[PDB]
């Protein structure tokens, strides 16, 4: 309700959150990076057991074994699951809903209260058709980041200040508006927040950490892939500005 009426009052308030969150609030999938973020070795293996042909050693039951201290009680993730192994055709749909159950079930109780004090104050249909990073800039407000502060307080790996690829990058981060920027943000770190010291103090998950760019060490056709954890940009090579900028517009808006 208080998040409903301050966008209805056009009020800018401190209320920062996760993609999960405002993915269940819009009712949009949750993705696998929101995993990754939280643990970077259950990403690992389900990355793996999706890339590779895992079916033939699988030998494993849909259920997950989640503990109860006293006893395991076995929640199964869809109907009659536990006698449905993991097969090839369905690998997505198994890493798909353990994705969804594993942190979403546990707060989505929490989550319904929350739509359910929102959507009576907003309405449901002007606002469906957004994203879920669009909708912390539109709760917490679509701030103006400074791009000098930002690569002033930043440190690369894989190249230099004055590298020709990470010249292409701050210079289209500089042609990035308002809107490109704060998405461009979104991506990299996963939160709207602009701390009133700038970049010089930006924190991440794991404590404090300023903005590094890591070498993807991939093809020119290669879109960076950014872990919100550690703040860490894997800016992979490219050939020319236009393709830099034009996978970084993707990258961005999704």
């Amino acid at each position: 309700r208080i998040i409903g009426k301050a966008v209805y009052d056009e009020m800018t308030v401190d209320c920062h959150f996760t993609r999960a969150f405002y993915k269940r609030v819009l009712s949009i999938p949750v993705d696998l990076t929101d995993v990754e973020a939280l643990d970077p070795e259950f990403h690992r293996s389900l990355v793996w057991i999706l890339e590779n042909d895992i079916e033939n050693v699988l030998d494993m039951t849909f259920s997950i074994e989640q503990d109860r201290f006293g006893i395991t009680e076995i929640i199964d993730l869809k109907e009659n699951g536990r006698n449905i192994a993991v097969t090839n055709e369905n690998k997505r749909e198994y890493v798909e809903l353990v994705c969804r159950f594993k942190l979403v079930r546990v707060i989505e109780r929490q989550l319904s209260a929350f739509a359910e004090g929102f959507f009576e104050i907003l309405d449901v249909d002007m606002l469906k058709m957004f994203n879920e990073k669009e909708l912390e800039l539109l709760i917490s407000g679509l701030p103006e980041i400074d791009v000098d502060d930002w690569r002033n307080n930043t440190i690369y790996f894989g190249y230099t200040s004055d590298s020709q690829v990470i010249r292409w990058y701050w210079r289209a981060v500089r042609n990035f508006s308002m809107e490109e920027r704060a998405k461009l943000l979104q991506f990299a770190t996963g939160t709207s927040k602009l701390p009133l010291e700038g970049f010089a103090g930006l924190r991440c998950q794991n404590g404090n950490q300023k903005f590094q760019i890591h070498k993807a060490s991939g093809g020119s056709s290669r879109l960076p892939t950014a872990h919100t954890c550690f703040n860490q940009l894997d800016l992979p090579e490219y050939d020319s500005y236009e393709q830099l900028v034009k996978a970084l517009l993707f990258s961005l808006e999704e």
